[PDB]
RNA sequence: UGUAUCAUA
């Protein structure tokens, strides 16, 4: 019911011992002094948020303080979000928030100041980490306009570095039928997206989500459009990991190594055999038919091994795939 | 022999 530092709040988060003293002074204190701390900086919310230490400090305060308070306090940092979205100490408290929010309305106001920046905030290092948490606490109806945004700059956010780590969390948090509309687009993009450095991810992202519910929607339309030339992507340092998903995945894992054979060839193989991509997606194939399917294994081998002969067998790669002939 | 991110005191 006393307070030592009363008349001194803002001049405590300057400092770090003062940050930790407040949140101290928060958590065994009660709303007494959640009333307290707010009151004295409510006018430097946004300041506080992007400080070193304000940030963990607004934290603490925005669990404490009541819906009123917040509600409040969001109206406040509402047009500000932007530039605290691109801060380092800011897109944590502003995440926090995001937890925090109880009402409607608070939703309603997050989603409004953030609709129109979405794209440009996923693209940033600190500005995507926030899009992500609207998506991992928001309502689906709410994270809507994500999904909106995103669904107009598909391949512009996918094969975007920070970009793509915002997809993974809408493939994550998103409704069947959000999902379903978003890989729609994706998968129109599914041949420059497993090329790209950063959308290849996103392909491989799909099909795990997809292994994972048991429920195989994309994974063959994927493999549909990616199998029929398949020896082309394998041969690349990023359609090569897309292919060592299928490859990865049981319920496709075979018609996969199968078109390896079709019109892979013996031909192919070779070609698989001296890239340093290609030995790794054959170098997988092995592994996997192994297991799964000995007549493949058995027509992958028969294959392979006239091959192993001369230059190749004191290669890297090439002693890698020698251990790989007779082991079942 | 070959890819991101997983991040503030």
């Amino acid at each position: 019911v006393l307070d030592q530092y009363i008349g001194s709040i803002h001049s405590l988060c300057k400092d770090q011992h003062g940050c930790r003293f407040l949140q101290k002074q928060l958590d065994i204190l009660g709303s007494k002094a959640a009333d307290a701390i707010f009151e004295e900086t409510k006018d430097y919310t946004v300041e506080l948020m992007t400080d070193s230490f304000g940030n963990y400090l607004i934290q603490k305060l925005l669990e404490e303080v009541t819906t009123e308070q917040r509600i409040v306090l969001t109206k406040i940092s509402s047009p500000h979000f932007v530039e605290i979205s691109l801060n380092p100490h800011g897109t944590r408290a502003l995440q926090k928030l995001i937890e925090c929010i109880k009402t409607d309305e608070e939703a309603q106001i997050v989603v409004d100041s953030l609709r129109p920046y979405t794209v440009q905030l996923s693209k940033d290092l600190n500005g995507n980490h926030v899009i992500q948490k609207c998506l991992q606490r928001l309502k689906p109806e709410n994270f809507q306009f994500i999904f909106d945004a995103i669904s107009d700059s598909c391949i512009d956010i996918a094969t975007h570095r920070h970009g793509c780590c915002v997809l993974q969390r809408c493939l994550d948090h998103g409704t069947t039928e959000q999902c379903d509309n978003l890989c729609d687009k994706l998968l129109a993009l599914v041949d420059k997206l497993t090329l790209d450095p950063f959308g290849n991810y996103v392909v491989q992202y799909i099909i795990t989500k997809e292994a994972e519910k048991n429920k195989y929607d994309y994974t063959h339309k994927i493999v549909h459009l990616l199998k029929p030339r398949a020896i082309e992507l394998s041969i690349h340092k990023f359609g090569s990991n897309v292919i060592e998903k299928i490859l990865k995945t049981a319920i496709v894992s075979e018609p996969m190594i199968l078109e390896i054979l079709n019109n892979g060839g013996e031909t192919g193989i070779q070609s698989l055999l001296n890239d340093s991509y290609g030995n790794y997606v054959l170098q997988t194939a092995l592994d996997i038919s192994h297991k799964q399917n000995d007549y493949l294994y058995k027509r992958l081998s028969e294959i392979v091994a006239p091959l192993l002969v001369g230059p190749i067998r004191n290669t890297p790669h090439g002693k890698r795939i020698i251990g790989m002939l007779h082991l079942d």
